[PDB]
C-alpha cells in the first residue's frame, strides 16, 4: 500500500484536518518517497499486529483504510 500524502498538510494549509482528510498526514519521522509523494503503509498495523516501539512506516487511520 502506497498512500498519497496531503499536499495541503505538507504546506500548513489543510482545512479539512487529519480526521476528515482522505489523504495522508504523516509524521516528520515517517518514511516518505519524495519521487512521488507517497507513504508506504505498515501492513502489520492494518492487522493490529504492529508492536514496534518506533515504527517508521505510516499507520493509516480507520477512515483512510475505509
Ligand atoms: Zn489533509
Ligand atoms: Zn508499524
Amino acid at each position: 500500500d502506497r498512500l498519497e500524502v496531503c499536499r495541503e498538510y505538507q504546506r500548513g494549509n489543510c482545512n479539512r484536518g487529519e480526521n476528515d482528510c482522505r489523504f495522508a498526514h504523516p509524521a516528520d519521522s515517517t518514511m516518505i518517497d519524495t519521487n512521488d509523494n507517497t507513504v508506504t503503509v505498515c501492513m502489520d498495523y492494518i492487522k493490529g499486529r504492529c508492536s514496534r516501539e518506533k515504527c517508521k512506516y505510516f499507520h493509516p487511520p480507520a477512515h483512510l483504510q475505509a
